[PDB]
This record gives C-alpha cells, structure tokens and sequence, in this order.
C-alpha cells in the first residue's frame, strides 16, 4: 500500500487527466515505445531484420515487464534503462529468442530515457494545450461579454481610475493564448535522442548517407524531431521545457490572483462556480501550482551546465522535477478550464464598488474634462486638494468641488452628473478589448 | 498500475527505507495519528469521554480508510482533511455512533494536516539523521586513517600545494557532523498545530489555565513541541526544514563532487564501492539530491510570506515540495552512508600524483626554505622564474633551481632531496586532523 | 557618472544606513581590515616585527588605494586580492620600505577576501539585527494595545471566525522576535578565514601550539569567531547567512501582505503613515525585498557544493549576491521599523467589517452555545442550513435563526444579542497574546 | 567614496562594456528617453505643440538631473519616476515654462520606468547578441579545424569511446548560435509600456482611430515594438528576459565547466590564453555567473503573478534582478568571447590521454568489429571479461585479448593494430561536424 502515489499532497492534479500521462509506469512505457522504435528504424534503415523489430515490439508493453524491479535496480548503475532492457531482452526471448539479440543494440541508456522523456513531454504538451485552448476560449468569451462592465482599476491595493471587466479578461486571455502558443510549438520541435554512448553514435554503425537515413528513421519511428547534433549534453529541450511550463503556471498564477483579489469578503465581484463559506478553491489550487513550478524550472535551467559527454548527476537531476512540472502546470491548465469556464461575474457589486473611494476615483477625468477652462496643471491641483478635502470633510468629491469658488458656473449640473458617473470614465478600455480580440 | 509510485525517476531514494516514512499513505495515517491525538488530549482535559477517544484511535488506521477517495475528494476544499474525517467518522460509525460525533470536534483542517506534516517530519528526520551519524562515524574513521596520506590540495582545478586525504576527509567529517547536529535539534523543536479556525481555538472550549492543559495534553498526545502560539501563518518550522534539508543535500554535494574529481579515470585517488566502467554511480545519486533540494527549498522558504489567518495557495504549495525534501535528502543521507563506508582510497596513487607538476606543487615550501638565505621578496621572486622555465625547458623544478647561480652552495644535498618532496609539505594539515578529531 | 549606484532599482535600501556599510568600498575596507588584522596577529605570534604591523595597520585605508583599478584588475586572477595586495605594498612602501616586505605574508587570496565579508556581514548584521529589535519593541506595544481588539479572521481570503489584532500582531512579533535572535546569535559565530593556499596554513610558519597561538591572535585581532578547520570549501557561514537573511526577508514579507490585505480600500483597517493615493508604499517595498532575497539565498544556498581546496566558480558566485541578500534584508528591516513603529489601526472599521458576513462570521460560536441544547451534529446541521438561507434571503444570520421551530424559546434574548455579537466570538485570542508577551 | 559600484564583487561583468549600458545613470537616461519620446509621440499625433516635444526632449540628458537625488526621493513613490519628472520639469522650466506643463502628460510611473527598462534592455541585449556571435564564429572555427582530432569522450567522469574535440566544439557552438539566436528575436520583439494610471490610457486622450495613431508614433519615437495590450501585470517581456538571459549563461556554463574539465594538472588538453598557476579564469569567471542568473531569473519569472492592474511588490521587485541578469549575462559574453577566441587546443596531449585506460576505450569498437565473427551477444561478454582482466594483471586490452583461445586467428595482425588504435574509433563524430557546420 506504501508505492501509491494518488496526489494526496497535491490536490491541483489529482484526478486530473495528466497525471496518468506522466505517472512511472507512463515513462516506462515511453522508454520501451523509444526502445521498440529504435528497433524499427534499424530495421527500416537494413542494420537488422524486421522479424526481430516486430517481436521486440510486441514485447515493449509495460505489462510485460516489472515496474518496482526495474525501479530499484537503478541504483546499480544510477538509471533504470540497463535494467529495463533485461527485463524487455526477457519478455522477448520467451516468445522469439533470435529477437533478443537485437534489443537495445548500439545503442546507450540515454537515448532511451531521453527519448522517453520527450514522446512523455510531446504527450503532456499536447493535454496543457488542449486545456489552455478551452480556457482560451472561455476568456475571450468573457472578454467580449464583458467589453462594458465597468469596475475599479486597481494599483497598490487601491481604487485608481476605472476599468471595465473585459479588459481585464483580455489580460488573461492575453496570458493564456500566449502560453497556449509556445506549447504548441515546443511540442512540435521536441526532439529524439540518438547518440550512442558518447555522441558519436559508434554502436548504430558514406557516413553522411547512413547518419541521415537513421535519423530520418527514428524521427519516422518516433515522430519526435529530429536535431542537429546529439544533446547528452546541450539540454536546451529541457530548459525550453522548463521556460514554457514556468511562464504557463506563472500566467495562470496571475490569473488567480486576480480571483482571490475579486472574490474576497470586502470585494465579491467575483466568485468561483459551486457554513456558507464558498472558499475560492480553483484559484487557490492554481496559486499553489504556481509557487511550485518557477522554482523546479530553475533547477532545470542550471541543468543545462552539464560537463564533459555525459553529467555525473546533473542530467540525473532533470527526470523527477521535469516530470512535477509537467504534472502541476497540467493539473493548473485543467483547473483554470474550469475557474474560467464557470466564473460567476457580479456586474452590480462591481458598479456599486466604483462609489467606494466617494469620487475619488473619477478625479483624474475631472482634471482632464476641466483643463480646458483651468489649465492642466492647475486643475490638477485644485483636483488634489478637493480630493484630500473630501478624503477628510467625508464628503464626496462632488460635494468637494461644488463649494469651490474656482469652479461655480464652470459646467452644465447635466455634464457635472456625467463627469462624476464611475462607469464612464473607462478610458479607452473599449477598444483595446476589441483589438485584443480581433487578434 | 498508473497509481505506483516507485522511484522509477528518482534513484537516489528508491528503495530506501525514507520513501516508506514520506509516502502518501504514510502521511494519511500522520493525519489520523494527529486526529486521534486530538480526541485523546481533549478527552485527558475533560472535553468528552475516555471511551470515544478509545474507539476514534483504534479506528484511525490507514487500512480503514480509502486512500484514492480521500486524495481525489480533496479539490471539492483544496486539501484531503475534510474527506478524510468523513472517511474516518463513518469507520468509527460502524463500529461506536456515539464516538463518531467526537471526530474532528472543534478542528480545523489545517490543525490536523500540519500536525501530520510535522509527525512525519519528525519521523523521518530521526532516520536522516541516524545515517548522517553513520556517516560521520565513518568519515572520522577516514580522517584518522589518513591524517599522514599526503595528496595534491587543487585550487581552481589546479595543483596548488600537497594536502592530506585526512585533512579533506576532517572537511567532509564537519558538514555532516554539523548536518547532523541541526537535523536532531530541529526534529525536537517541531510543534504541533492547535489553532482551530482563524488561530483562536474558539472551538476547542480561566482561560489561560484550560489552554495551557489542553496545550500540554495535546505535546503529551502528539510527543510534538509545544509552540508559543497557533503558526497556520507564522511558517518557521517549514522555513527550519527547508533550511537544515537544503544544508545537508548541499553539504553532502559537497563530498559528492570531490569523490567525483578524485575518481575520473586521469586522477583514480579513490573509487566508490563496486566494460570495466566502473562509474561513480553513488556520488553521482548524491549530486543528483543536491541539485534538486535547494530549489525545492527556495519554493518552501518563501511560503513564510503567507496572507491573513491562513494563505489561498501559499500553505498549499508547501505539501508536496516538503515531501520531496525529506525523500530526496533521506535517499542522499542512505547514499552517502553507503559511499562513506566503502571508499576505497588509492593511497599511492595520490602520491604518485604529486609528481605531476615537476615540482612545481612544492614551490611555496621552497620559497619559505630559502627565505633566511634569500629574503622573502627575492625568493619568490626566483621560485616565480623557476617555476615558469620549469614549465618551460620540461624539465623539473628541482632541475631548473640547479642551475641558478644565486642557489649554489645554498644547501646541503640531502637537504634539497626532503625540500622537493612533495609528501613533506603539509604545512600543519596533521595538527588540523586532531584538533577536528578531537571535538 | 557611470560608476554611481544610488539604489535608483532598489528603493527598499536606498538612503538606508546598510548601503554604506556594504558597499564596494566597505568591502575594500574590510579587506583591508583583515589584511592588517593578519599582520598585527602575526606579529603578536613573533613572525614579524611590531613596527612593521604599525605601518601596514597605519596605511590599511581605503582612501590610500585605487578601488576602480583594484576592481578592474581583478579579471586577471578572478578575484581582487592580488591587486589589492600591490596597491597596498606600495602606499606601505612610500613610507615604510621594510614593513612592506611583510604585507600579506604567507597568505592567499581567500583568506582575505573571506574574512573580509564575514567583518562585512557581521557589521551588516549588527545593524539588521538592532533595527529588528526595534520593530519587535513597536510590534510588542501593539500586540498590548490591540489585545482586545476585535477584527475578522480571514482565511483563503474570506471571513472565517473573528479575531483581534492584538494576536495578529503578537504573531508579527513572533516572526520579528525569532528572526532578530537568529541574526545575533549569527553574528557571533561568523569565523574569520585563515587558511593558506590551499588550507594547510603551510604559508604562516609544537605545530598544535604555534596552530593554536595564530588562530587565538587572529580571532583577537579581527574580532571574529575561531573555527575548528579552514572553511574554504565548508561553507557553512554563507549557507547560515543564506538561511537567515530569506528568513528575516520572508518573515518581514508576512507582514507586508498582511498590512496590503488590511490596507485596500475595501477594507481599510490600517494604513501606513503618511490625488489622494495613500499607496502602502512601506509594505510595498518590504514585499519588494521578500520577493528578491529567497531566490538570492538559493544560489548562495547551492554553494555549499564546492569543488577540491577552492572551487573554480562556486566561491566566485558568493560575493554578489551574499552583498544584495545583506543589502535588500537591512533595507527591509530599516523600513519595516518604520512601518510598525507609525502603523495607524482603525479600531472603529475593524468593528464595522465584522458585520460583513451578516453574522455568518459567528455561526460557529453560535453552534457551540446551542450544542448542549440540540447536539454537537445537529448544531453545526443546524447553523450550515441557516448560514446558507441568510446568504440567499440577503437576511441576517440571526434573522434566519429566528424563524426556525427547532429554535423557539432556546434562549433568552439578552443572550441571542450576545451571541451574534462578532466582537465577543474571539475565543482565547487574550490568554494568546499574554503568553507571547510573557515571553 | 561610497556611492561608486565599480564591479568589485563582481569580476565577471566589471571592465566590460555592459556595465556603462546597464548601471544606475543609463537607467535614468533610459527613463529621460521614455519621457521625451512620449511627448515626441503626443505632438505627432497632435496632443501636444511640437516646441514643448523639441525643449522637454533638449532637457531630457541625464546631466541635467540630479541622480542621487531622484534614487533617494524614490522611498516617498515607491519609484523614481515623480521625482524624476519633477526634476525634468524643473530643468525645462528653466529654459521654457510653457514646455513644463506638458511634461508627462496623461502618463503615470509605469509607462515610463518599463519603457525605460525596455530600452535599456534592447541596448544591452544588441551588445550580448553582438559578442554571442564573435563567440560563435571563433567556435565555428574550432569545430572546423578540429573536425578530425581525436579525444577522450568522458561519460559520468570516466573515458567511455573517444570522440573529436571538433564534434565538442560543435556542441558549443550550437548553445551559443541558439542563445544568440534568442537574444536578436527577444530584442526585436520588446515593447514599449503605454497604459496610463491602470492600462486604460484615459489620460492620454474614433477612439481605436486614436489609439491606433498614438501607438504607432510611441514605437517610432522609441524604436521598441507595440503591443497588443497595456501590459503593466502581463509580465511576458520580463519572462522572456529571464528566460533568454537564464539560458545565455547557462549554455556559457556549459562551456566554462567543459574547459574546467579539460584544463585541469591530470588533463591538460586546453589552456587558457595567457608561481606557473595559470587559473582558467575566464571560465571561473563564466561559470560564477551561470551558477547566478538562473536564481535571479526565477524571481523575475515568479513575478508573472502580478495582481490587480499594478502589483503592489512584485512589479517593485523585478528591476534590480532584471538589471543584474543583463549585467553577468553581458559579462559572460564577453568573457565567452575571450574564451572561444584565445583556447589553446593540445591535440598530442588528446591523443596521449587516449590511451589512459589501455584499451578499455576501444572494447566496444572491437566488439562491434568481432560481432560478424562471433556474435553480438558473445563479442559483448568475451570484452566484458577482458576488461575487467586487463583492469586486473595491469595489462593492455590487446594483451589480454592476445591470450583468448576464442580469438586466435581471428584477424590479421595489421587490423588488430587499427582496430586497438583508439585515434580511429570516433564513429560519425565527422559528418556530423559537417552536418552542423552546415547550419
Ligand atoms: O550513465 C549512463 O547512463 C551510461 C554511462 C556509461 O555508459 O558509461
Ligand atoms: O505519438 C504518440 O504516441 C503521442 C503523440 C502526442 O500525444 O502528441
Ligand atoms: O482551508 C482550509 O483548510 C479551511 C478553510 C476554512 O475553514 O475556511
Ligand atoms: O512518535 C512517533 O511515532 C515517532 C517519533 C520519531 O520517529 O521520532
Ligand atoms: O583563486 C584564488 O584566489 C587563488 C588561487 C591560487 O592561488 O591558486
Ligand atoms: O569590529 C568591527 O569593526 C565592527 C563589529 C560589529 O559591527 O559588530
Ligand atoms: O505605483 C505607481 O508607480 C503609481 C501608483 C498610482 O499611481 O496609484
Ligand atoms: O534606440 C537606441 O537608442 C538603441 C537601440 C539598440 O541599441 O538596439
């Protein structure tokens, strides 16, 4: 009962799709897929015959093999592929023993756990993607619902001009296409590995002819990219890896922050789907994420410091933090499909919110609407010292303005109601929803 | 099988006895073992019966509850605590209905999940630290040994002057003897978490005299400290152990990399316990923790900065990444035991290795040697041109000395031959190795 | 002009008394410092004479070097200590040609440097820690002041049970209290760095008793503590620097988001001291800190990987970041005693925002005082269905209460007053504060 | 004396053209630049008299300003901008007053510190990408000319097969053309910050006609790119920086610890370009940066989550972090440069190393070259077994397979001796130096 790992100290990806993507027994079956494919390459490239490729993978099922013998027999040699492919080399020779012979010839443990781990990354991506399209989606709906939901801009915790909704949700929609963009294209440039035990590919083997033959091969077998050069050491897929799902759990991050701010006591212009307490548990789940992530990219990211052919123990660094990126970043990604696509959004509690700071916050399109008849920077400063008048007399800023002597007949009582209306000092946050959204 | 969780990505702690003490279920029992505590500490201060303490404890055992429920229930709250006192509730249900009214009574979710966290903290720091004794036994047997086996001191990857294997391994013997200090004194100052909702207990009950009993039942209970005031937000004990775990990962990265340099195949000083590759494959597990621990520890580090009377996702984010913590660090601690105790140091190889600078790794002995014949600034000053044209012509530094006219006559022959031996020049290395040994 | 660093990027320690004491020319000084240090010790030990240690002590002054060719000179060696070490035998020989033959006798870069930064940090350090011993003393009169002091606890952003700002502050205190206590105890343990070239102190000279008189003259002269070996590539010290100053910045980072959460419009609390924009300045700047020093701290963390006698690297990433971590932490200790010290609490609106919740924030006070009455379980039944009515009906708590029959005549009226009365709910927040006060 | 940052703890980036791009005064001349290209901007589009644009761009030289003043003022603002522009708008009143007024028109601290920040950034990135490609094209060279020289391939720090320094030189290559690569797209993709107080640009100003024609004349003034939306908390550029920067100096580390691996006294297959100590300390240098940009770039992608419409922290955090990274990454570029350009190659010494493991090396060359012969299966075990005694009798691989009565006759004495000839065995190491340098 002591080797189930069901997500109890992370709630954001349990139960999530991903997590059976990128759980062990999911990369040991992406190491017997790379195994089984390199077979096939050498095969379709005449290095062996086709007879042994397909017994071999017919073999390369991770119910052929055991999961916790191959795991703890890596510590002999510091990974699991040398004890991997005795286990594969068995299940084969039971059923072909001419076939066994063939299994992981020429070849080295890391371009087996390598490859695993990219056709694992390649199958993740293509989950985080999908989900980051769907909460997309619901963004862009809302910021086009939403264009003209006027509410209080924000900035150092305090009421500053007005906004509207869609804006915001632009913002977010901004974030999240934006990392939904990088995935896909990582995804497609994840690349094999295939360098034989130090690079040179000696084993798999005018020369030219035969490289780019089984390289062509094993990105047919594969479907993973094929690189310029073998990359035991040049790790720029990892890091490339570790960027793109740190910006991700960092974009939704921002967005679920932005939850929290909205959804609490005080505010309640917000609140996630469904005593009494309806804690906002989505944005809660997606913030842990994204205290997780940046940090386990980092290590990543140093990886790319591996020394010689092969790292003493950086490389081996890479495999478990890559796998909890993939895992939190796709537990965030299903998580923030269902904050975005059931956020409740309350467009009075927001109105009504505008009136908080008493004008205060409509004092900067006052100064603009009065600078034709004051000058700007004297009506900036009679709006500074009506502002703190009220912020005192605890009087609104109307009633601030209407006892200065500066300002008596200075406009219509009709284009007073409209300069001191909240809801339309937006700015022109109409039409950047609408360039954001044409986009 | 795709909820197996074996190591299969992170041989440093497979099959070590740290993955059973850190497991899911092994916290889900944590968890229970703090709810049982609870009952029976309010029921030793009088807040409910005897008998239903009796039945909640013997009901509150991993076996009776559903492990993939309870962690797959959690994204309903953001964490497991809720499901799994319904799970437990309904256990002592069947068995005592009056008892199950007492479950959880007056508890928070986070009471309970953070005593769980601090018992398994405290259980696998008992056995962290246990190893880094092992260590630290085998390390001082080292220093001892050794204290007299000169070798080459490298500086920025050079040979700079002799050392001994003693001297580094008394090195070695500080960061793990400190290590192991910090882990035992941290594993007895781990306080439970009695808060109860916002951190004022209002639901487990003059007043100081009844929190001061339940408060001393509960350490009593729990065998956990007792804190000066509920810490749901006031995060030092996770702060403490993301410290003394990064410390030690880092530390024993420390003795990782230099069995590293001394064992590539140009030095072969040492060898870690056993085609005749005989890869480093301990030092290199060790250096894989050691790359991992302080990042994850970074992430654990800034939860301090936790909003309000309990953070939506900065507690959140500290479960798993504390976990990993204490597996990868307890792998390394086991790993580290085991390198300790079977180093093989090639004690002639070392000497022989001196030789490989001509001479010019003793160059500072001579310099010192000359100084009452020379003075100070004029002796460096021709060990300086020596040790260039040495490394020059090929030949010796003893040879090019030979040939200055400043040099003849200046000393004894038999002199020369115990100035330019490089496994006299250990300065007072021996004198650091007692005094090291002697605390 | 190009040379100024002002803190124009980091206004959390511009102005603040920190940036002198570790600025470049500080740790230009403190070199020195330690380079006279070593030659006063030296001659207290009898391997130089006193006039000699006179002289070099006397010309030992920042003002006598060059501190932009020192620093640029460096890339020659990777460190500054061998242009240091020129540019001070010269302003030694101008006046005294004899002592300067003794001007970093048989000494190494290291040594200097290290010992350097540690009187740096300790100087540093005595700062840091007087003004957290001066934020505690504000934190502790309001922790007093506030004992009785109701407020809504808040947890995962919404209302949960209340509370007073007297124990939110005591646990301010708590974190400020253990933070400065670790910064002295800290500072008292720095150890100076006597090592020689590759830390066998072959260069300085039975050899127990010279070792001990050295080590004892050198602590003398330097003030700092002694260690038990030369520490290299043991680095201890800067890990313990690393693990205290993210504390301290972490700790200090709690109180910032908790002044910004009690600071917004919404909520209007506090405030700091001071169109009409009060922005929290102080706790923004306080975050600003918290935010940089952890991942600051993890590279100095991973440090403690240190290669042979002196890394190749490792050692050279010290120097930076441990000077910023020093730097942004006594910025953010300077202003967190501003920020306590004029902290403005609104007693009044505190009391107002209790009433938010419409009673929700009392019903589990409620369900203790009805559970002798209807039973632990059918209380907390009870008051969920209630809790719920209210918060669709837009009626109060105890409006819904009232209508229910299971409720009919369970209480006096005075006594229902009483129980909805948020201000009474505080559970033992007093008994709390006094035993953090006590202490 | 104590205001001077002269590079002292940082010997990587101090002397290198970097600094004078990124320190405190090209910063506020960063800013200067935002604010007169801003009003530039305003005329153009028609808000503004173009004699205001020509006076506030003629005032707008960081010698018209008080620098310390400005970092000092900021502690009021939390920024420097107000009293950067209060000390412009000071300088052109001076010399215009009616310009004055229109300085920073409708604007607000973020706009002009980011576009700021962005500027400085695109100069220091042209200067980065610009020594990325010196190091490239002196890598490229190396890859070519050494194509064929043949090396020790060092797998978890022992010889595995050998391998070409050219194929090495390649992989370096490949970092760097990537990282450069990066940092031209990253440069031209960076834009400007014109929001207004919370992203609306309300102070600015049918309205997409507006903000259309006001947009395309900011990216003109400034040269920098426009925007889809304001991004005041859509910290992308600032991600991208510190990813870009993060992987810039962690593909140099990888070359910095390669050299340090092949530089070192038992090694000594490269030097760097010039008592005898030659450090390699330009990799030292290279390499203490890359083990501190990845920290700093995790706090600066970590401020993604950026809340409300101006984060009150996080924002505040990213501009010294963001400045440090541009610093070290640009010194380790140029160091880099000063690496590729002057590393000495000792090809015999490559040569002589092979031979290091007497055979070993080759045992899967001449396993493959028996496989016709014997058997892959057989040919494998029968070398296992003379390695392991060839590592045992201290003889050569070709003495011990001498004595196997398996192998007698198997092959000519001519092919025994090319096969057992370490220098032949590089696999396709040369058509993939081809295959790269084709790129
Ligand atoms: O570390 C490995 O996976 C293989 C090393 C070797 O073959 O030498
Ligand atoms: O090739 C596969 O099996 C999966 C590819 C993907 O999921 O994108
Ligand atoms: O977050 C929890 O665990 C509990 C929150 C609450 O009770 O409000
Ligand atoms: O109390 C326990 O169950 C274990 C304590 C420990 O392992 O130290
Ligand atoms: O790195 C130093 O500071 C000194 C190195 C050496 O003396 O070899
Ligand atoms: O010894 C000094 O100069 C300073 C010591 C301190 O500031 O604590
Ligand atoms: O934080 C700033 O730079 C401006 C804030 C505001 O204008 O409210
Ligand atoms: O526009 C400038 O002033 C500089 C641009 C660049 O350096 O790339």
């Amino acid at each position: 009962d002591e080797l189930l790992d069901c997500g109890l100290l992370s709630p954001v990806r349990a139960g999530t799709p991903v997590e059976a993507l990128v759980c062990d027994s999911a990369w040991l079956q992406a190491m017997l897929d790379a195994e089984a494919a390199l077979t096939r390459a050498q095969a379709r490239t005449g290095f062996l015959p086709a007879a042994a490729a397909e017994a071999i993978t017919a073999a390369a099922r991770a119910d052929r093999i055991d999961l916790l013998a191959v795991a703890r027999g890596a510590r002999e040699t510091a990974n699991p592929v040398v004890g991997l492919v005795a286990a594969l080399t068995a299940a084969v020779r039971r059923d072909d023993p001419a076939a066994a012979e063939y299994v992981h010839r020429g070849s080295t443990s890391q371009d087996v756990l390598d490859t695993g781990a990219m056709l694992v990354a390649r199958r993740a991506l293509r989950l985080i993607g999908d989900d980051l399209d769907r909460a997309a989606d619901a963004l862009a709906a809302l910021a086009a619902d939403h264009r003209d939901t006027p509410m209080a801009g924000r900035t150092l915790a305090l009421h500053a001009v007005p906004t509207t909704f869609g804006l915001k949700a632009a913002g977010w929609l901004e974030l999240v296409s934006e990392a939904a963009g990088r995935v896909a294209r990582l995804r497609d440039g994840l690349p094999f590995s295939l360098g034989g035990a130090a690079g040179t590919l000696a084993g798999y083997f005018d020369p030219a002819v035969l490289l780019d033959r089984l390289l062509d091969a094993y990105a047919a077998e594969t479907g993973l990219a094929r690189p310029v050069l073998p990359w035991h050491v040049l790790r720029t897929p990892v890091a490339d890896l570790a960027a793109v799902l740190a910006f991700t759990a960092g974009a939704l991050g921002k967005i679920a922050v932005d939850v929290q701010s909205l959804a609490r006591t005080e505010v309640a212009e917000v609140a996630e789907p469904a005593p009494h307490k309806r804690n906002p548990v989505l944005s809660t789940l997606i913030r842990s994420a994204a205290l997780q992530v940046p940090a386990l990219a980092t290590g990543l990211t140093q990886c790319l410091v591996s020394e010689d052919e092969r790292s003493a123990g950086a490389w081996h660094a890479e495999w478990q933090p890559l796998r909890e990126c993939l895992r939190l970043t796709g537990g965030a990604a299903r998580t923030a499909v269902e904050l975005a696509a059931g956020l409740e959004v309350d467009a009075a509690r927001m109105r009504a919110n505008l009136d908080l700071t008493d004008g205060r916050i409509v004092s900067e399109s006052v100064a603009v609407a009065l600078t034709p008849l004051l000058g700007r920077q004297a009506a900036k400063e009679l709006l500074t010292r009506a502002a703190f008048t009220a912020g005192h007399e605890g009087r609104t800023l109307g009633e601030v303005l209407g006892e200065l002597p500066e300002l008596d007949g200075v406009l219509p009582k009709e284009r007073w109601e409209a300069l001191l209306d909240p809801a339309r000092a937006t700015g022109v946050a109409g039409a950047l929803v609408d360039g954001a959204l044409a986009r």
